[PDB]
């Protein structure tokens, strides 16, 4: 029978017995000791919530989208095998983040080990194989009418994609079930629905889109020789908001500029000790915490707690990485000097990254300052900004059906629904930040940043005026 | 000493005696009898709230701010004078909307009495001196310390605007509480912080505007001359947010099409009874639904109440009325044909809305019709939807403060915030209804209107060619 | 096809089309004109909503209760007809209130009427046929499935209880069923669980019981050869805490001193009017308020607009009803003199009542007064507080099931709970008011109404040193 | 100037640069790592909220009960300096909570150390003192008004209490300031109503308690020569519901029975982890889990952490306390046997608790057992729960005021309020859990828990006569 939770975002949730078995686990259960927003607690002192119950959420969420498809649609023979695999899918989707969830797979894999190309997402299938194979999974899974060979594969696709129709897990009438918990068409899926509302109940900013509301007006049709999951032609506005709403999101707390610094010192800390810590993984190899995402038994023992064995330490070796951790303790932070952006529809390509530093050290700016300052010193943090497409509307990739014809798809372009729409659906934001944090240097460096500006014809950051108010006359572009 | 009421939007507040005697009037009470959405409860049943709340809630509001402001900036002056006479304004704001609200001086006055240049706002003016001089509130105010030839000039001029520097209630080193209750210079102000608020309570849509975030970084500050609030400048965004809100109101709630062809129905019983009902004004005077706006004491009398005056009677003269009552009762509504907008900078000028029902009536679609529609079939509703201030971006008349100067104002533009805000501020929709309901006529409603939209080069309706496949493939605009 | 709804408190949800169909009729759509708190709404401007929407979650609620069981145990034999028959009772059950809910049934209707024992549920069964034979229901009920002899009965006794086993509608294998909507074995129901969420999200006071948790616990078992609902043994104490919940809403609301003498003022409008007004039924018969509830066509247009019918009236028949009404906009209310309780077990009795303000007239306090004081100037109200079953505990009549046992049903008792609960489940509370506001007057009725309590050994009012300072000496007890 | 923190319970909230130093300390910062429910994360998922965030809204509270009070009442002469005494200690009240908060107190130090009487409180003031003392806060405090020698003791004794008129920190002309962070009065303070709004937050449970009506309503009144805070008289029925609350909070959440025994598993292994974990405290000396306490250097670093320092070790010496921490992961719980009450005024002292699992084990059921279990296998958990004063009322200490006299404090007791109310404010929870989980063993926990609880003439277990129908027919009590 089934087991109980309350869960404050979804009330009180029913888990079947099979996940019950995969969630208490060592290889589960690690998730309670990695939050959610990573650094973004430093800044929103509600943001205290964890992998773990977000992962609940979208196996929930996953199987109420999956219900609703079946009991409104007999004809697409939605099983109850099929049920516990997208659940399955939804529980385990998160299983692959590290410390800090984005923190540790959008900034310390990549400068840490620039030799490998990885993702949370493929943690999280290596993860399920290991959490599966240690803990006698496959014989419960057998016990409830799943099929292994065939299931395991089903949730690796939907959890990553892909390892004519390109999947070895369900046929092509069976389509609509890889859009529930990553939808890899045009993102709308029940994972960000979870975070949406979970992050705001703890960030203390308030959620606009209702979850609810689209699945009582979801819809499989025929598209394409393929059966997908269509939304009903008035919920076109809903969608537009939904990606708004993610956006918004993103600007007030996921990338405020302040949690981006936190996670940037974090990155730095983990960085100076990774030749230094040890993790014990299978055969007991040591792994470092740059090398335990290839081996998940030492992956299982790499979490938030890594921050704290830093800063606890008295080993000499983790004196740098210590060191910067007692620095965001006492809020010595670095200094966030400014945001700009770039104009004439450039954009500054990923190659280019590192250079940035030097380029602002370089400006020549008119004013004297009491101390110069070397690439070293700064720090440019590119924010690429987007509908979860890159340039692409993703409503453009959105089926939607009317009442007079259910079965029947359309499309719905942005001129039929306003205006008021976004032009672009991709930009990005530059910040710029000092590590130098004396006065005499925080103003050297806002000078430099500006020059910086108006030399490669960025957007005259806000405050300019007031920061840098001998540089802003350079560009008569700026009255 | 004060008195406590406890609202469900902003929880207990407290009420100056002066506040006391203005509600505890017939003319501020008939404010619990006009609902807030008008014809919007008749689709979201949660929105039951009348205008009396709202108005609590705009004066409450109105005296944080203004209180927020004094605390800050003791400099500036602000007496206790100027607090109870913001309070005031915002407590008596909306005392001259009329049944149903925004239907009421949105459709009813200017189909029954288009030779008037009418508003609830005058409405609200005229109210609120009927109010002060039949219930002796004059000599109240005096007793706390205002001056009613100068006070009840300058509530008068916030609530309404002005009757070289246009005030004659309070000069240029006040016109900041001029930017609370009613803000003209670009539309931010605590009646939508309130309105926003309440109506996601009651509309069950969650609202993501902070109205205290904004208050804790506001600030008076010197602009051209004149004292005026500014923001933060990180504010910037959350300002953008704030109108986008708005339009998702109007979107979802406020303009649902169903929502306004029920105000459309009951403002067509009310022009069939208008000859017919008899409201008693002052020295015995008889007023008509349309003209109880010239005379305060008839215009107490005139609520919402009126629709049930029409529906629950037996006069032969009223039949018509309620005949239209009925069929809203029934649920026999006017039917929804479809929406469109136009395109390249056409505009639909208020002179041309009355001619729209003749032209849809006069399309000429090729596929042959089996029964033929006249102009008093259709409904053609033209809406302006914008972000306040017709094809103006509301923020360009926003002025900022950075941290570092916090008494210099500053401005923000478009390009300096984000690529993904929108490119307009104004658009129109336009929606069509036919008052014929069986099938017959609705499908031949759906071909006229097609075609017109083919003709007149507007957008291609989101079902066209579900709802007219033989019309949508003759534009190649639509291919 | 289903339609959807959005309401705050439920969310999004679907009604069948057979209860489209009893919505959408005059004697439905009547309940947006009665306010589901009455005169609460002059005390919580928040409490602006109707029986309306408390009737459609009601609905929601019974459905959700009647599958949840279905679901779990198909064995009960649970049909879709059931489904629908529980569905409408609670969609239904509200459809006799009269203006101002419980102010009608409680007050009006007992003193203008003594020769009639009458209740809303009464009503709300009368309603029902008159809206079913009224609208063509019956051959939509068949077309469903319903058989109307049977079904229609079993409506009514969901409802109002009947009219061995006591029930023509169902047998005792589907007793459960009546359990749902209005439970007479021990008051746990649907809709005091949609009136709890609903009211306390319009007063702003917030909601400590969880349904939702209730209903996941909730099953089917035999108890005395009747299949019953039953909860888990661990929801011992949420049950505990919902009847508590009840009562502490009750006192902070419901029963707010100012908000009964509202309903009182108003009920005393309604009897100075009920000689003067006449309300046209079937066959052009003329009724009064008091006797509209005779026939339900005239019930029909009977709703809280009969307040402004009063208060907008000219005839000099209605002066008299017309100025208490402008007594409350003044808010010149009757004025609250305290509050007391009966000591020693001893009850007041029915009978009694209409004689307790000559025995506050008749105290003989010491101090001399300016002002003697008639039995006419007083009110006494006397309510009735209890768990919902008079002097008993109605946890006593609830049934609960051991996690080991499932079908085996058992009792708990207070004493197996927690000694921290209360002693007893019914007490009364006695307010008086006096009708005369001045001052002088005030002063009287304080010192009548505290010997009164000395007299008959009442409990001290909380404020008796203060408002009669001469009089709580003579009670040694008191100090 | 003021630093502003988004917090989701209070919103936005001003802190005081001094408040923003002590906050930015490692002492402070601790609480980012100690669950504020312990155990309860790994029951309520949502419960992930530290000590850190309760603790700047206690600070928060503080403030804006001191500030209320000093705006209605310029007579008490509140200065800025005391305001800021009030929200430090509000801020610092819970920096001596160790590991899984109350679990580290209440259960881990009087097992580990029976020797010493030691309270997180003692904890907070010590752990107090070594954050001012090693940060330079002193300086900090004289830069803004503050007196330490004075202010640092009132803020000790506010948190802990006293360390003829028992205070060295303020005068009894200010002996309301002490009831505002730990009342020891009556327990009505700001970390109640703190906790209550955010545990309910996190918890997915309703709050009921609307802290603020109640601030609006307090006021100090002199009261046997001490002026102290006192509510207005009507509250006295939302106080009686603040303590009800407490107490369902207890018994929904903090003392769900397998909240409390994983908090024991936890307990326990950390007690075989004593002897083998050394933490560096002052001067490079070693300490342990249950001697941190007495070197603050070495407090600073023990949190929550500790489990996961446990559970990822190798030491074969923590294999035993790493085995537990496994069986939690697992879900392999010790079981919950059941729960019982003592009866006839009969009380468990402390000493006796260790004695009360070999009285278990002793029982000599009739039924005969297939194998045997020792006093080892049992855990026996008594929890006082109360109304925060043993055995007493604790509104016969709140002081009270009526609208006719405010400056004259009252006293209400328990009947003239309500006959609904408590008889008692105390009692017992017994609490049997069984080590050995297979179902034999339960079987057998199950006939020695329910003889023995019919050897002591405690209440019948709720699923009595299901666990042990051979056992509570002996009992003529129980029938
Ligand atoms: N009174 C209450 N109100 C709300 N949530 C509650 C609650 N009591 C518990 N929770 C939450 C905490 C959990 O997240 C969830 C389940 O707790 P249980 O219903 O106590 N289930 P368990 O497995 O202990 O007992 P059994 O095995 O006897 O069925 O409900
Ligand atoms: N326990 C409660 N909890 C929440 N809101 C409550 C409440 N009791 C009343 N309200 C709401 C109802 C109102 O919206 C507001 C004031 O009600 P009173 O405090 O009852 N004030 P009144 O003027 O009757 O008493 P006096 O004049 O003797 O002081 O709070
Ligand atoms: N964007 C929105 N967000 C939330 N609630 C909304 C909403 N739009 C409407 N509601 C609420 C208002 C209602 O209470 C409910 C249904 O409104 P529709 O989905 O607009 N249904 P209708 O019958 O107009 O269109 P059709 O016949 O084409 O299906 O949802
Ligand atoms: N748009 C937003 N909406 C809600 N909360 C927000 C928010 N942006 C931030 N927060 C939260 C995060 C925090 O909990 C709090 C303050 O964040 P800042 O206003 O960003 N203050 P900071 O110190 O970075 O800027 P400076 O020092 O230049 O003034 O509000
Ligand atoms: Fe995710
Ligand atoms: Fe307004
Ligand atoms: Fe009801
Ligand atoms: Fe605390
Ligand atoms: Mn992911
Ligand atoms: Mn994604
Ligand atoms: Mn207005
Ligand atoms: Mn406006
Ligand atoms: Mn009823
Ligand atoms: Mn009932
Ligand atoms: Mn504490
Ligand atoms: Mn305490």
């Amino acid at each position: 029978t089934m087991k109980v939770i309350n869960d404050p975002i979804h009330g009180h949730i029913e888990l079947h017995p099979l996940l019950v078995r995969i969630i208490n686990t060592p290889q589960f259960q690690r998730l309670r000791y990695i939050k959610q927003l990573g650094g973004g607690y430093y800044v929103f002192p509600g943001a205290s919530h964890n992998r773990f119950e977000h992962s609940l959420g979208v196996g929930y969420l996953a199987g109420c989208l999956v219900h609703a498809l079946g009991e409104k649609q007999p004809e697409l023979q939605i099983s109850e095998r099929d049920v516990l695999c997208v659940q399955i899918a939804g529980l385990c989707h998160d299983l692959g983040h590290g410390p800090f969830s984005h923190m540790f797979d959008g900034r310390f894999i990549p400068l840490a080990r620039p030799e490998v190309k990885w993702t949370h997402e493929q943690g999280s299938v290596m993860m399920f194989e290991h959490l599966i194979n240690s803990n006698g999974i496959k014989p419960v899974m057998e016990q409830y009418g799943l099929i292994p060979e065939e299931d395991i594969c089903f949730i690796k696709e939907q959890i990553v994609g892909p390892l004519l129709w390109p999947y070895k897990g369900r046929p092509e009438n069976k389509s609509f079930l890889y859009e529930i918990v990553s939808n890899k068409r045009n993102g709308i899926d029940v994972d960000k629905w979870d975070y949406f509302a979970r992050d705001c109940h703890h960030l203390g900013i308030q959620n606009n889109f209702d979850y609810k509301r689209f699945i009582k007006f979801a819809r499989v049709c025929e598209v394409d020789n393929e059966l997908r999951i269509c939304a009903r032609d008035k919920e076109v506005g809903n969608l537009y908001d939904m990606f708004h709403t993610r956006n918004s999101l993103h600007r007030r707390a996921y990338q405020h500029k302040v949690g981006n610094i936190i996670d940037t010192m974090i990155t730095d800390a983990f960085l100076k000790a990774d030749d230094y810590i040890e993790i014990t993984g299978a055969g007991g190899k040591k792994y470092r915490i740059s090398t335990a995402i290839d081996d998940m038994e030492a992956y299982t023992k790499l979490t938030d707690n890594i921050f704290l064995e830093i800063l606890y330490s008295t080993d000499p070796k983790l004196k740098d990485a210590r060191e910067i951790l007692k620095q965001i303790e006492y809020r010595n932070l670095f200094k966030y000097v400014g945001e700009t952006q770039p104009t004439g529809q450039i954009k500054i390509k990923r190659e280019d990254y590192e250079s940035l530093p030097k380029e602002v050290a370089s400006a020549k700016p008119k004013v004297l300052l009491d101390v110069k300052l070397k690439a070293e010193d700064f720090i440019v943090d590119v924010i690429n900004m987007d509908y979860g497409m890159q340039e692409k509307n993703p409503i453009d990739h959105v089926s939607f059906y009317c009442k007079t014809a259910p079965n029947r798809a359309i499309r719905i372009t942005k001129n039929q629904v306003s205006q008021l729409l976004p032009e672009k659906f991709a930009e990005q934001l530059i910040r710029v930040y000092c590590k130098k944090v004396d006065r005499k240097s925080l103003y050297a460096a806002r000078q430099y940043f500006v020059q910086w500006c108006a030399d490669r014809n960025f957007t005259k950051p806000q405050d300019g005026d007031v920061i840098a108010p001998l540089i802003t006359p350079q560009k008569k572009e700026w009255n």
